[PDB]
């Protein structure tokens, strides 16, 4: 279980990050292709995220699902921290969306069930991702969804407001205004994503932070003409200010529009 930088051959930079980037890497002894999250120790302390990184490692290493990016192990040196994660061959859902502008009802529903199934596993172990966004969703060889970047992930109903600033597009009312958040946070993020996948943009996307804050707090979104009644229904049920009004993940999986359009 003991790793070092010299045991790997570094390749193409897969994606850009905040505290460090993701690179393609091969383990010399096995020829195993994987992803390396190189995070600089200096930037971690100068923001106070060292504990959240340990929470990320603690969570992701014990989680085992075909729609959750596996964390094989970790190591560090006199400068950086390294996360040995699985490599998603088909890239991010973010690029997939940028390329296609918007997705069809089939693709949206398939991604929704896949995400829900992975969240159903997460919530059965009482683990909340909180940062469910296309930037954190990846794609395997089969084109299957894969949840990554468990940085803001927490256990039990917590008050540890971590995302704070940055884009709030996917954070529910509870998270944006302190109030203790639970599993329902991901159910909100699910609707944000279902909307975004069909429309090409998030339901509350504004020009400023304070602008988006209003739209999230008042839950003010408007569907375009090309949005189906079935799609509109699922999104309306998911995007409710009150958490107890949002449905259980099984109801999402059961939903007519989901079953009629999924795979
Ligand atoms: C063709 C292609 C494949 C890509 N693969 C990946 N891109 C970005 C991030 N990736 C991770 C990852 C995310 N969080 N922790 C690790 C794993 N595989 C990737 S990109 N273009």
């Amino acid at each position: 279980r003991q790793w070092a930088l010299e045991d790997f051959e570094i390749g193409r930079p897969l994606g850009k990050g905040k505290f460090g980037n993701v690179y393609l890497a091969r383990e010399k002894q096995s020829k195993f292709i994987l992803a390396l999250k190189v995070l600089f120790k200096a930037q971690l302390e100068k923001a106070g995220v060292e504990h959240q990184l340990r929470r990320e490692v603690e969570i992701q290493s014990h989680l085992r699902h075909p729609n959750i990016l596996r964390l094989y192990g970790y190591f560090h040196d006199a400068t950086r921290v390294y996360l040995i994660l699985e490599y998603a061959p088909l890239g991010t859902v973010y690029r997939e969306l940028q390329k296609l502008s918007k997705f069809d009802e089939q693709r949206t529903a398939t991604y929704i069930t896949e995400l829900a199934n992975a969240l159903s596993y997460c919530h059965s172990k009482r683990v909340i991702h909180r940062d469910i966004k296309p930037e954190n969703l990846l794609l395997g060889s089969a084109g299957e969804l894969k949840i990554a970047d468990f940085g803001w992930s927490v256990h039990a109903p917590s008050s540890r407001r971590a995302a704070l600033c940055g884009t709030l597009d996917y954070l529910p009312p509870e998270m944006i205004e302190g109030r203790m958040h639970d599993e329902k946070v991901d159910l909100w993020s699910l609707g944000v994503l279902c909307y975004e996948f069909l429309v090409g943009k998030p339901p509350f996307e504004a020009n400023t932070y304070q602008e988006t804050y209003k739209r999230i707090s008042r839950v003010e979104f408007t569907f375009p003409d090309f949005v189906t009644e079935g799609a509109r229904d699922l999104i309306s049920r998911l995007l409710k200010h009150n958490p107890s009004q949002r449905p259980m993940l099984r109801e999402v999986l059961e939903h007519p529009w989901i079953t009629a359009n999924s795979s």
